[PDB]
């Protein structure tokens, strides 16, 4: 396995409310030559937060795909999940950073990469329900992976729709924010809004807090908001059939907001159309 005595802390690379996620070398002959790894652990650490955590271990152990980030192991005195390194770190800040090498083709692949990786996800019944950049990490400039599954539940074999009740608000399906109900329709609501973020390259003063806040107790105000039809405006320059989906899998009605499967030919098509 891992040994916790020769896993070395290089650096912290995320804080995340109830966990954390380092940069550490995996060093069992002391000479730095040891692989780096990403390692995340509890901070606040719960019997029910460990039974959710030993949960998300097994689906992420559970997944593998190209979009998928790789599970490496486990290590215990304590327990952590060890997963491969990706320097880039999250689409997030990378987008950020290097934006200025970012067109709309390159948004519409990493946006393709995400669909793909929430296909296979649908396929063993997982429902995301923390869809957003800050959760998708950057391989090379030609690919993403969905990097984290911390609120990841597995539908129960006969509902399309898992129930629990801080949260991510403004990535929230309306459902999802009265009900606590979490599907594939409501992962599809939330990737709407991480195209939301694609398009507005992670702007600051575009950002969906930024938007709604601007639109708006505060969870209550934003349920009307959307009740009424409220929605956050097309980036700037954003094509047509872009803030077309978006809005698409922005309905209201549950039903019929679009598949995974399908918005992932519809982006295909608009970015193949768009270039030659
Ligand atoms: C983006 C990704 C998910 C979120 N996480 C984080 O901060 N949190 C998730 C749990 C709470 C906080 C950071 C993490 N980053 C930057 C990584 N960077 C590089 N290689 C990696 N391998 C595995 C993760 C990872």
């Amino acid at each position: 396995q891992f040994e916790e005595r020769h896993l070395k802390f290089l650096q912290q690379l995320g804080k995340g409310n109830f966990g954390s996620v380092e940069m550490c070398r995996y060093d069992p002959l002391q000479d730095n030559t040891g692989e780096v790894v990403a390692v995340k652990k509890l901070q606040h650490s719960t019997e029910e937060h460990l039974r959710d955590f030993e949960r998300e271990i097994e689906i992420l152990k559970s997944l593998q795909h190209d979009n998928i980030v790789k599970y490496k192991g486990v290590c215990y005195s304590n327990l952590k999940l060890i997963m491969e390194y990706l320097p880039y770190g999250s689409l997030r800040d990378y987008l950020q950073k290097h934006k200025e090498r970012i067109d709309h083709i390159k948004l519409l692949q990493y946006t393709s990469q995400i669909c793909k990786g929430m296909e296979y996800l649908g396929t063993k019944r997982y429902i995301h329900r923390d869809l957003a950049t800050r959760n998708i990490l950057v391989e090379n400039e030609n690919r993403v992976k969905i990097g984290d599954f911390g609120l990841t539940k597995v539908l129960p074999q006969d509902k399309e729709y898992y129930k629990v009740k801080e949260s991510p608000i403004f990535w929230y399906a309306p459902e999802s924010l009265t009900e606590s109900k979490f599907s594939v329709a409501s992962d599809v609501w939330s990737f709407g809004v991480v195209l939301y973020e694609l398009f507005t390259y992670i702007e600051k003063s575009k950002s969906p807090p930024a938007e709604f806040m601007r639109m708006i107790s505060i969870v209550t105000h934003l349920i009307e908001l959307l009740k009424n039809n409220g929605r956050l405006p097309r980036p700037d320059g954003c094509p047509d059939e872009i803030y077309m989906i978006m809005t698409e899998c922005w309905n209201n009605n549950v039903n019929q907001r679009p598949s995974f499967r399908d918005l992932a030919l519809r982006v295909d098509q608009i970015r193949d159309n768009m270039a030659g």
